[PDB]
């Protein structure tokens, strides 16, 4: 992840 990249969500 890498925080609200909004990939991990």
């Amino acid at each position: 992840c890498r925080p609200l990249w909004t990939a991990c969500g």
